[PDB]
């Protein structure tokens, strides 16, 4: 092995990374971190009190798994260079989020701080487009990021998005040589 370079697919539901993933991996090679999450109830009946008298039924509520789920998202991020950050084509409300998600985000010290580079997916659909590019270019343009419109159906940009995120990574990697 060369190098250990590690990717994030990035974006919300339904948007298609793990589809984007599967067909440009061409391998079965695939270990799975899965954790338990889960809510749950309690009850209790109260009488609550010139004062009226009421039978009162009391479900309270609580979240378990939590804190695992954190290990969890910690373990996700680590040691990040990459940043897969796809929308859906279909839907404004992905470009959205990302926004703002983007928006959120509190830039980190240069070297460590991971590239990234903004996806369009489901390209192969353009009689349901919601998103007009020049209205992505500008926010790919507030960062300074590349954008492909890309289709995990077709296979649109699905390698040249993907070895264009290698070039970023190692040209970041060569000013800081390590
Ligand atoms: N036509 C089309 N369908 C897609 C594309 N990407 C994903 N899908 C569909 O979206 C569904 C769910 O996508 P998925 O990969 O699970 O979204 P994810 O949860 O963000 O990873 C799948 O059944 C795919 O058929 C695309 O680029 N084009
Ligand atoms: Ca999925």
């Amino acid at each position: 092995y060369d190098y250990l370079i590690k990717l994030l697919a990035l974006g919300d539901s339904g948007v298609g990374k793990t589809t984007f993933l599967y067909r440009y991996t061409d391998n079965k090679f695939n270990p799975k971190f899965i954790t338990t999450v889960g809510i749950d109830f309690r009850e209790k009946r109260v009488v609550y009190d010139s004062g009226k008298a009421f039978k009162v039924h009391l479900q309270l509520w609580d979240t378990a798994g939590l804190e695992r789920f954190r290990s969890l998202t910690t373990a996700f991020f680590r040691d990040a260079m990459g940043f897969l950050l796809m929308f859906d084509l279909t839907s404004q409300q992905s470009f959205l989020n990302v926004r703002n998600w983007m928006s959120q985000l509190q830039a980190n010290a240069y070297c460590e701080n991971p590239d990234i580079v903004l996806i369009g997916n489901k390209a192969d659909l353009p009689d349901q487009r919601e998103v007009n590019e020049r209205q992505a270019r500008e926010l790919a343009e507030k960062y300074g990021i590349p954008y492909f419109e890309t289709s995990a159906a077709t296979g649109q940009n699905v390698e040249k998005s993907v070895e264009t995120l290698l070039d970023l990574i190692m040209k970041r990697m060569e000013k800081c040589v390590e």
